[PDB]
């Protein structure tokens, strides 16, 4: 859907977890 970042460990401050992108990675989408 939206361009989100596969964040390893955790997302950045302000990014919302949209799901996961792997064992080490979370799928985090930016707030802006």
């Amino acid at each position: 859907g939206l361009l989100c970042y596969c964040r390893k460990g955790h997302c950045k401050r302000g990014e919302r977890v949209r799901x996961t992108c792997g064992i080490r990675f979370l799928y985090c989408c930016p707030r802006r």
